[PDB]
DNA sequence: TGTCCCCCGCGTTTTAACCGCCAAGGGGATTACTCCCTAGTCTCCAGGCACGTGTCAGATATATACATCCTGTGCATGTATTGAACAGCGACGAT
């Protein structure tokens, strides 16, 4: 890319925040198994509490 | 047009050309004499030329490979141009 390197002043993070507005994400989900088949999809994940 | 040098002109130095006169024999010119050689003449015939003929060395036509002559691509390199990334200075708000 063009132009001079540039960083974030107050941290990069505001991105991912600012773009999980409106989101349903299941925080603390650690997936175990990824099932998929011809007629759908089975995701099994469990708590890290 | 521009340079460098190669002759031209001229004074001074060096050489032998030129003339005048004598001394000598080498060789060319001239004559007299003899014979060997060539022009002229005749007869004899084959060497040389015209004429005819047969054919292969060479000119002609047509197809291909070789040479070359010149212009147009490429390359490479240097240079010019432009964009970008270092560098102000000052006004403002936040601390």
């Amino acid at each position: 890319f063009t132009g001079s390197h540039l960083t974030v002043r107050n941290g990069y993070s505001c991105v991912p925040v600012a773009l999980a507005e409106g989101l349903d994400i299941k925080l603390n989900t650690a997936v175990r198994q990824v099932r998929y088949t011809a007629s759908g999809c089975e995701v099994i994940a469990v708590n890290t509490a």
